[PDB]
């Protein structure tokens, strides 16, 4: 019988689990036989072929019956990553060949799909199921990744929690959402929660943010409330606005220290804590109008919850087309469902030319539905910073002169689209 | 002085409705529009009495709202009061409007809700007053593009997701069988929403059946059928979901098998009371007949009212959001009798008659698509015999065993249904 | 050798079970202890074949039991199979756990599956085999210490409270009243806890009644004057909770009425099948005769099996993993047919025939005290026309209208229920 | 009619509004009129009765009827204190007397039922009698052993499924998380969270025999966690902190924990004690394949919706300060003890020694805490004399077994066993 083994890749993501039953149930109803690795690529990268035994399960009828209500992933994942080398790329085809695996699925994001099409080019299918709570793979637009809805539901829970104890014990907390690729996360748990504000590295005009405009940002938000009797709020910030910012910003976000580096030179950005950095510095700005600022990450609790029904729905509908895929002879495809019809599209469609990776999608700051949720924002726009009668307003409710907030302030509005 | 939103809800209530009236009501705010609520519908607006509905009309601040964005059910609260049966009652809605000076006037509910703002709007002036009303149905009836949804029916798909997978595990912990009963007799997508996200071994809706009439001893053979092939497996438990719109499909004949072998209930006016129906509490006795020998245990449990003001999940608040402000943008674009509706990702009006199902007078109805691949996906995780399963022999000796009969009583029995419903 | 730890549940399941069952078998992992587990109960050790029980016996590993604490449920499931009716079946249950040398074992259940535990061992050697017996029950009717709950009553309770939300948002929303059915016939635990806690309106346990037989007819006329008296404050709606052990404290001749003014069904020994009834669906039937003039609406709603396999809130974590380990530590000590009980924070063993009533050989059951604070407090809570209330004439002359009979006819028909129920 | 105003101080706990509306309820069927102060006292303190009437509302049946499912306080909450000047004292006397109250119910910890009765103690006691119901998350009042305050149930469940999906995630994608429970006073919030969720490890202050914990001793314990599951072939886990850790450290252990800084003062808030645990950590078993993130679980707690034990908890409590006023109590704490609600006097749960009442801690000897214990990953006594376990704890540190004696088992003297 043909051997479907079946890895995860990246970050986890809630309904992985729906994927491996839906693909499994389905292919043990054709006679095949399932196979699962552990933690992706990490074993397969080795070349060892007895250590990628050692870390491979048969995925049973008994395992997967079940598993859709459950998130995480039963055969764990990793970030080990093969394209990096074509030594490494041919020891994953060297330990798939040894186990005879007829079809290979990887269930992953974008590095994960990459790294797949680098096994393919050279007998076996290659097939990988979109898998991100970021949203960034390159999807139709009216069609989303899976754990994606999960993830905003469990964030807007959260931060529910979040507003009544900023209101009940006035407060302002700076959310830090998970996620440096793009806005999706950050802003879809701030309009769904009517979070007080969002800021995304999409909706910033220049290539590089600078740390005062941050700050800035957000002083605004929190002054103009306070004109209008609120001195607490939310405030949610993608993370992704570190990876913009120039390299004076950067250097202010570690401390006025030099930004951490790998051995490579390269910045290491998970040492940066973004909302931590803000609210202190907005604290010794509004501390005095009796304003109080916290910090608060919203990251790793999302990434394993149980699947909400509609990513039940869809990776149930995903395991299946990866099995209809491989009966067809498509290979080297992503399983995306448009229109409610799941369909493989070839690697090469989505890559971006300049790249040669799969090309990531981020937030259309030029679409309605960007400029509805900022409508429910608390913010300055170009034409509140023209109204004399509200700038005196906030003005006074940052005790400082209209001269000298319009000085601070304005420029903004050639910071961020309007 | 400002001009004055009027809101109220009609219908059933879905998750979301608050949604609605905090995002037409924000965004009015922010023009500098005074807004205005209307309490339980159009019921104290058909009195016509000014002194009766100041007493039951609200002012939807800027603190009534800011908030509700978080909750299910409706603050103004909801009725099925209908205008539209009489002027009388319409002239009276109309002289309340005229005596609060309502220019715009948003009505959120389904078409009975619908219908009755149109007609209180055409004996009136376009200047005076515009109308839309926003569409709203948990059962996902609505005629938009396939695959997108109206709004509330996410989260009830998914709560109920969430009370199949407590039934589920009780079901397989202590060895029974649940005959879950979806609420809503127009469709059958939240039955089998909740049905594919849980993983549930059946489910069947009015809309995979070939013939126009459902007969019972079918529906009692389709449960039948899959009983006995999880039981030959080794598999004594299982949820199955029906939809309740299976009732409306019944034949005379079944009904009166339905109803205990009696004449069904009727109301004065001589129309049956379907609503009086206990559709998986009488499959489960019958099957209980059937089966009993063979050690199942069958309970029937009906999942309605418990979905309806459930707090919305993220996707239905950011949906209701768009559509508050979207009804607002209609108004400040001179739109009226037209419905706010989301498509394609945009919010937009859209004008009675193109939704319109001429037979009907009403809005069409949206059923299950059964030729879609969405559904032959879901198919093939339930367990049931196809068309080629009773052409199995070792297949059909097995099944037939697990119900203590000869293969050629089974397939005597059974493989007509596969004439029944849609393969 | 290792000594062998044997694990069953009985009964109907309860939330943590796997909680306890994680408990004892990872502390006994951690002794060198082999751990294995008998599905479905006493169903197998009662047959004395040694080959079906082994293929209906899984061993419990660390892998198995590591992350089942999160879980509802149970991992080898349930059943209510009891050999304590029969010395063959007694003495066959012995025959298997001789053949797998179980040293230790641990039945999980509620009152049966104890005391078949204790007839089991009681023809058997104390230095072979010690039994321990751990209390599960969702319906809160075992003798514990009155400042303690058992275990799954917590989580029940708050999933339970939960769905009375949005049944409390919905008839609020949508004028109307729920008649909720909570599970269980022993007593009114649950039906209180879930109707204090979510602020229903009206809660009625068959522990408030005075008389020895309740009679339909009062249980009408107590949820008819609660709805009445808030409909004479201007609320058309509500919830009320019912516990379904008001069937079971039912009169002969209210019975009959409960039935449809039918026979009321019996099981072949002759036992009425109390399960068939439908106490919520009835009253509703009644009431909307009497009060459908008034503009009141009513709907039945059942809140059962939904909540049996619920995952365990955290109080409910911590209390199985301590009686995990207290069986554990029962079972080192030298302990046997003995419950493992927590009293003012301590788990201990206790004796089973110390728990045992006199005078009818069986577990005292206990009950709702409708003379303790905790009671009062929440009848403080509900609406209801207490004593003093029906000697108000102002009140009653309210009531009355709202009813549309005169002040006398009300003081008629109603006076009397303050003879019903503990005031 | 009576006049009860009613306020809140303190942090928020999920069942305030559950309070609120049990005295509200009750008083108004019992006639009285009911007022709630906005923000607690900080409105009061000005003596401004004008500014007061600008911050209290009318608390109607139609505010408080449904209130019982919602977190957070519907009057808000501050820990503005009148108690510090007898200036801001007469001040809440005169919008008091101004106002008409005859009875007076503040919600909060000790520093707002302190205030209360500082309010009373200069006021006749037939003009106004005061009741101060004991909040706290914490679970830090002196109550029967086994029997919480109102919140604590609704904050530990959540937690502990906040931390159920961090256990996942560990497992799913090998990782160790090191989760900072709010809260200094104590360890019970910590300690509940670890044990329902079943995480391998859970340190609080109150299992230090020594008076002043080391840095070095923290990092070490957890290290050895690690290490010892790692034997067993898990690179993975969940690790609960109490916060309250930080304010047993001596003051070299806080010089280290602010990155060899001088701490900051006026400040124990601005530690970040997962953090520097992590990056200590990483630095010593980086090597060995494991990676460790903190987080913190706080403020998400606070006024999430009640679970049904604490939301007839919170009712019993309500009605209880009402039952208080009618029977002439005042200067006491609505207290549940025995499954009955009935007054203390403040000065009956004082401990002499500070002034305030007296702090509930976890109790390390008790069978609790052993049991809980059991059902971690840790290093005993008897694990370190177990020869074939420290060879196989110490290879999976890549050390020999007497670098592992050397530098690990000291630890049974630093923590009770
Ligand atoms: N930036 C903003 N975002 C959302 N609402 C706002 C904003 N600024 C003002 N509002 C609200 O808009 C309404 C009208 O404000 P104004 O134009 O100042 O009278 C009030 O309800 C304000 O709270
Ligand atoms: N009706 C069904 N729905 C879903 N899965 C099934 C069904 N019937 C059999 N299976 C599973 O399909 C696989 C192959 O079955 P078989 O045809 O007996 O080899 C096994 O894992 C069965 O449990
Ligand atoms: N049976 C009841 N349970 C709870 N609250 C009640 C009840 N009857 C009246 N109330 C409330 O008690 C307050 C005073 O009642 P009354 O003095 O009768 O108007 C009002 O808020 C009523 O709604
Ligand atoms: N520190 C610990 N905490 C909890 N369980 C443990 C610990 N150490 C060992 N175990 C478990 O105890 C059982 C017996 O261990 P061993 O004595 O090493 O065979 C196995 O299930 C281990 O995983
Ligand atoms: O697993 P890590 O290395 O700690 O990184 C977490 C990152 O994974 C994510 O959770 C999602 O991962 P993917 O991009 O692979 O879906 C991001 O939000 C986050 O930046
Ligand atoms: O409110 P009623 O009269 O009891 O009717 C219940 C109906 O409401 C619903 O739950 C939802 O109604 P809507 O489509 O108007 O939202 C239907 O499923 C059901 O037919
Ligand atoms: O398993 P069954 O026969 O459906 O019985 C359901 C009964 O079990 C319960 O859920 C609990 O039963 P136990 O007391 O044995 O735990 C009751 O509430 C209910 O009456
Ligand atoms: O409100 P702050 O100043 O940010 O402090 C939060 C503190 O309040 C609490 O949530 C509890 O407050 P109380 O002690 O008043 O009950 C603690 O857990 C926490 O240390």
């Amino acid at each position: 019988a043909p051997v479907l083994g079946i890895l995860c890749g990246g970050g986890p993501a809630p309904g992985l689990n729906g994927v491996i039953a839906g693909a499994t149930l389905y292919a043990l109803r054709l006679g095949w036989k399932v196979i699962g690795f552990m933690e992706g690529f990490k074993y397969l990268c080795t070349g060892d072929v007895d250590v990628v035994k050692a870390h491979t399960i048969d995925l049973t009828y008994d395992i997967v019956s079940r598993i859709h209500f459950q998130g995480g992933t039963i055969i764990q994942t990793s970030r080990a990553n093969p394209r990096k080398s074509p030594e490494l790329q041919e020891n994953v085809r060297k330990c798939l060949r040894a186990l005879k695996v007829r079809y290979f699925l990887t269930i992953g994001g974008d590095d994960t799909a990459s790294s797949a099409v680098s096994v393919a080019s050279g007998e076996i299918s290659v097939i990988s199921c979109p898998k991100t709570i970021d949203n960034d793979l390159p999807l139709p637009a009216d069609q989303s990744t899976f754990g994606f809805h999960t993830a905003r539901s469990l964030g807007m829970e959260i931060i529910r929690n979040l507003m009544v104890d900023s209101k009940s014990a006035p407060r302002w907390f700076l959310v830090e959402a998970m996620g440096r690729s793009a806005g999706h996360l950050a802003l879809g748990m701030a309009e769904a929660s009517g979070a007080h504000l969002c800021l995304i590295p999409e909706e910033f005009k220049q290539d590089e943010i600078e740390f005062e405009d941050v700050v800035e940002l957000v002083e605004a938000t929190i002054l103009k409330r306070l004109a209008y009797g609120k001195n607490y709020g939310v405030c949610v910030l993608a993370e992704g606005l570190v990876s913009k910012m120039s390299k004076k910003a950067l250097y202010k976000l570690f401390g006025n220290r030099e930004p951490p580096t790998d051995p490579h030179g390269h910045i290491l950005l998970d040492d940066a804590e973004l909302a931590r950095s803000l609210s202190e510095e907005l604290l010794k700005r509004l501390g005095n109008l009796g304003i109080r600022i916290t910090p608060k990450k919203i990251g790793y609790e999302l990434r394993c919850a149980d699947p909400v029904a509609f990513d039940a729905v869809y990776t149930r509908e995903l395991g299946y087309g990866a099995i209809d895929a491989f009966l067809n002879g498509h290979s080297a495809a992503l399983i995306v469902r448009e229109n409610g019809q799941v369909k493989p599209v070839q690697f090469k469609d989505l890559l971006d030319p300049a790249t040669g990776r799969v090309r990531t999608r981020l937030v259309d700051v030029t679409s309605q539905s960007f400029k509805v949720a900022r409508v429910y924002m608390w913010r300055m726009s170009k034409k509140d910073y023209e109204n004399k009668d509200l700038v005196a307003r906030v003005a006074a409710a940052g005790k400082m002169t209209p001269e000298a907030f319009t000085e601070k302030f304005a420029h903004l509005t050639d910071v961020v689209v309007e």
